[PDB]
């Protein structure tokens, strides 16, 4: 699924991320945003053989298994591929524990680079929430 701008605010509301461990819904609307695109199903391989899944591009090394990792942790307990389902309730509760573990949303190197220090209330400017 492709998620409207809003849609996925409204949605990622619900789940409760709005200043979850502190970091306003713009923030993870601008993650969403270039980490995926806003779909769903987008899968990306990384250089060290891991691969990225979903709206939140959650790693296989540390976070769900894909049975391709060698290492993996799978600490959400989870198959990769459920990362990919239009209903974004397994990749929001992995994130709220990927964004506990240390680091916060430096985790995501898309919010690093392109939503960190930037206007991120942007990103929600519009949407009935
Ligand atoms: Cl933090
Ligand atoms: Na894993």
């Amino acid at each position: 699924k492709v998620f409207g701008r809003c849609e996925l605010a409204a949605a990622m509301k619900r789940h409760g991320l709005d200043n979850y461990r502190g970091y306003s819904l713009g923030n993870w609307v601008c993650a969403a945003k270039f980490e995926s695109n806003f779909n769903t199903q987008a899968t990306n391989r990384n250089t060290d053989g891991s691969t990225d899944y979903g709206i939140l591009q959650i790693n296989s090394r540390w976070w769900c298994n894909d049975g391709r990792t060698p290492g993996s942790r799978n600490l959400c307990n989870i198959p990769c591929s459920a990362l990919l389902s239009s209903d974004i309730t397994a990749s929001v509760n992995c994130a709220k524990k990927i964004v506990s573990d240390g680091n916060g949303m430096n985790a995501w190197v898309a919010w690093r680079n392109r939503c960190k220090g930037t206007d991120v209330q942007a990103w929600i400017r519009g949407c009935r929430l």
